[PDB]
């Protein structure tokens, strides 16, 4: 069930406080492109946490139903990121 489901904008935020600098590889093998990073950080120049959140709402809105939990337990594995993170932020 929640593997299928999309994150909140809570859960964006948690999963943004809990991840390092691999969220750029996350997001870049998630479907994201090198501009759209570009950008994201761009549009919050002191404020990295904001720019992880953006990443990740872009991501969302771009693949909607399919910009599940399953993918980003996919894509932490992507960026050998131990995949527990998810467990743990849903717990």
């Amino acid at each position: 069930h929640i593997l299928n489901s999309s994150p909140s904008d809570r859960q964006i935020n948690q999963l943004a406080q809990r991840l390092g600098p691999e969220w750029e590889p996350m997001v870049l093998s998630l479907g994201l492109s090198q501009t759209d990073i570009y950008r994201c950080k761009a549009n919050h120049p002191h404020n990295v946490q904001s720019q992880v959140v953006e990443a990740f709402i872009r991501w969302r809105q771009r693949f909607g139903k399919q910009a599940t939990f399953q993918s980003l337990h996919n894509g932490l594995r992507a960026v050998e990121v131990d995949p527990s993170l998810l467990l743990h932020m849903l717990e």
